[PDB]
């Protein structure tokens, strides 16, 4: 509440608390962290990105988004923890410090702020945006089916009332197009990580196609390493693979898009658990989730700085 050291990372928070936290961190570490507004949500909420940088030009960067599906509360929670951890670990952990000395990290903690507020206000299990309009009484888009990556192919629904509605057209959702513009403008993203829950998967492209990416040996080996790393803290077991082979055909996804933009290190995380609590993960599992998931992200970041 009054500092990042006082903020309770072991509980779920509302939108206003997470936004206030962003200000606390920026005030506490003005030299390392910048808050960027890359857009406004459908219902006009600021869309915020935290930039961690040690200086430089337009340094190669890591993108990280969390909470694009609003009900996956473990992701926004992890996302606050990560932001603190970046400030803690800089100059303490030789490895994280070599990363920030050369690369920037862009972290979007609440990708889908309207959906998030709605999970607090009215429906805990809401996952879509809150865009209206058309020939429908149904609200919102699945923002992870809205990307220009096999948009409107099988693996996404053309029904507005669907939980997997893709939207009217690729990048209809302002929460998506804001990211698109942001990353295309920057032009120097090397990794792109989207954070989801649940089922304990690490996934690389594609969802939308059975085509093998050209980088599949490397991405596979990276995913293997990062899952090994993650499991080392608490024994938490992930599976890894391409989206389409591991789950099922899915179109308009984040990672397919970023990989098609030439961002090679494009991974999605589905965090704990495997279905005991599902989206309603106990607050007592926040910090352990955040701590292990860090070891997996770190591993990918290392690989990135290195290739
Ligand atoms: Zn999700």
């Amino acid at each position: 509440a009054r500092s990042t050291n006082t903020f309770n990372y072991a509980t779920y928070h509302t939108l206003d608390e997470i936004y206030d936290f962003m200000d606390l961190l920026v005030a506490q570490h003005p030299e390392l962290v910048s808050k960027l507004q890359i857009g406004r949500s459908y219902e006009g909420r600021p869309i915020y990105v935290l930039k961690f940088s040690t200086g430089g030009s337009n340094r190669p960067a890591i993108w990280i988004d969390l909470g694009i599906h609003s009900r996956e509360w473990i992701t926004q929670a992890t996302g606050v923890w990560f932001a603190k951890k970046f400030t803690e670990n800089y100059g303490q952990n030789p490895s994280f410090t070599a990363i920030l000395d050369s690369m920037d990290i862009f972290l979007e903690i609440v990708t889908n702020p309207n959906g998030f507020a709605f999970t607090h206000s009215e429906n805990r299990l809401w996952r879509k945006t809150r865009s209206v309009t058309s020939s429908s009484l149904c609200v919102g888009v699945d923002a992870n089916r809205n990307w220009d990556a096999g948009f409107g192919k099988a693996g996404a629904s053309s029904s507005p009332c669907s939980e997997t509605y893709h939207g009217k057209y690729a990048n209809s959702e302002v929460e998506v197009k804001s990211i698109v513009d942001f990353v295309k403008n920057h032009g120097n993203f090397k990794a792109f990580l989207s954070i989801h829950s649940y089922s304990q998967l690490l996934l690389y492209p594609y969802g939308y196609t059975t085509q093998s990416i050209p980088d599949k040996t490397e991405l596979n080996q990276v995913a293997k390493s990062a899952v090994a790393a993650l499991k080392s803290l608490y024994g938490t077991s992930y599976k890894y693979g391409s989206i389409i082979t591991t789950i099922y055909q899915a179109s308009g996804g984040s990672i397919d898009w970023s990989y098609n933009q030439g961002i090679k290190y494009s991974f999605t995380f589905e965090l704990r658990d495997t279905g005991r609590y599902g989206f309603l993960l106990p607050a007592s599992q926040i910090i352990p989730t955040a701590q292990e998931t860090w070891l997996g992200v770190l591993t990918i970041m290392e690989h990135t700085v290195n290739n």
